[PDB]
């Protein structure tokens, strides 16, 4: 039980509304979400098939995204992801408040906190 369960919904309503004719934005992006200092849950946000998947949890990799494909990865808190997913906050300012860990290309969620501003 997430608070970013209360979201997901509407970001696969955002999903759903993307055009598939001319993409140009395709990362894998890893999201290892904590309650209390631990991940308990980690989702995939894929942007190459536009969705969102839970996959195992804390995993590094999976047999449908191997190391080589993974862009970036960010560890973050549940209620964290859910005020960026409602626009009350941006990765940026995670970023700039130390609230959260990057690995890999972090311009990839700089990048989505652009593209996200007016979905
Ligand atoms: C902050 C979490 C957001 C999770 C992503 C779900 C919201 C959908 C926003 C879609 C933005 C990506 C658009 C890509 C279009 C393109 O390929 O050019």
């Amino acid at each position: 039980a997430l608070k970013t369960d209360q979201i997901l919904d509407k970001l696969n309503e955002k999903l759903a509304q993307v055009d598939r004719s001319k993409r140009s934005f395709t990362v894998i992006l890893f999201v290892h979400l904590r309650q209390e200092g631990k991940v308990v849950r980690s989702v995939v946000l894929d942007f190459n098939d536009l969705k969102i998947s839970e996959i195992e949890l804390a995993v590094t990799s999976t047999a449908d995204y191997p190391a080589e494909r993974i862009d970036a990865s960010i560890t973050i808190d549940d209620n964290d992801f859910y005020l960026v997913a409602t626009k009350e906050t941006s990765f940026a300012a995670l970023i700039e408040q130390g609230k959260v860990d990057i690995t890999g290309n972090k311009q990839a969620f700089l990048t989505l906190d652009e593209k996200f501003r007016n979905k």
